[PDB]
């Protein structure tokens, strides 16, 4: 038996099937969602027989104001600083939030004001390039993290361990000043 | 300020505060027909008409595609761990590898190993080490298939047998070498 194998940019091919498949298959697949309508349809050899992951996704961004700057599980956790943004997103797929990722100018900011910085102890997170900032978005805690040092906004997903490389989280708007690490 | 609706693919899709210079509403409809597949994408958002030609214009890239194939015999043996092409095909493991100018790019797919054809050239196999893998008890004669019609044998400071292209024997260099006629490649020819 010889049927139509085809995938759409796989191999298209008059294929004779394996001994024991015994039928020919066409299939449609249609998707619908906002912004989006796709239609695929495969052929092949196809026999009767008789007879769950998680997705991670993550998102980082950089801004900067300079000229031409810019050239070279269930749950979500972010950290969002002044410059960077890091959220990473994991759920089981059966039940899953596909909800997307906003870009940090776009999230609303939530009411916290924590201090930012990155770098190195002595420069870098210096209180000379340390500033205050406004949270955006579900980072309601302020972070400081070290191992190097680096201070923000985050989720209170981001400080339940706080482990190495070592995160202190607190719930009060400024609580991360530096001096007081 | 300009407010328009902002709606993305599989993304977020808001009513957005245009910025000051953002004078205009975009809304874009891609639509793609290839064989067996349609595609339409729309995208809404803020924009703004740059006027003349925008600074230092603009890039061209390079695309390349690689295929790797494993094939066994053996009972749940996939389980896991456990501006050209160039491709190799040995008896187990098969992997090409297409690289295109986008401009003038070749969409031709990449076929598995089991449906190309057999090109009539024939070399022996094996893959890994002399003692265990490539011995001439496990070093076994096969059909080249498709665009692979050289004998090729390769080794490191490992060693491997098989079928490859042209393209994989132009240049010997960890060393190559390429015979163009059937068994060639016997590890007593080496
Ligand atoms: C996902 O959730 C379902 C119940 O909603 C559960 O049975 C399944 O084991 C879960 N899968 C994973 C990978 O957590
Ligand atoms: C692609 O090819 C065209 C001519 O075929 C050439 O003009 C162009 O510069 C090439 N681009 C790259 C990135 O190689
Ligand atoms: C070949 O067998 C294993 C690798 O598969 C390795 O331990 C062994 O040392 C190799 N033989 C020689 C002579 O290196």
């Amino acid at each position: 038996l010889r049927c139509m194998q085809c995938k759409t940019n796989g191999d298209c091919r008059v294929e004779e099937c394996a001994l024991g498949q015994d039928l020919c298959r066409t299939t449609i697949v249609r998707l619908w969602e906002e912004g989006e309508e796709l239609e695929l349809v495969e052929k092949s050899c196809t026999h009767s027989e008789k007879t769950t992951g998680l997705k991670i996704t993550s998102l980082t961004e950089v801004v900067c104001g300079l000229d031409l700057c810019n050239q070279g599980c269930p749950g979500s956790n972010g950290f969002h600083n002044n410059d960077t943004f890091h959220f990473l997103k994991c759920c089981n797929t059966t039940k899953c939030n596909e909800g997307p990722i906003l870009e940090l100018e776009n999230l609303p900011q939530n009411g916290r004001q924590c201090y930012s910085c990155k770098g190195n102890s002595t420069h870098g997170c210096s209180s000379e390039e340390t500033f205050l900032i406004d949270c955006r978005g579900p980072m309601n805690q302020c972070l400081v993290a070290t191992g190097y040092m680096v201070r923000g906004c985050a989720t209170a997903s981001m400080c339940q361990h706080a482990h190495h490389i070592d995160v202190s989280c607190c719930t009060k708007s400024g609580c991360n000043h530096p001096d007081l690490d």
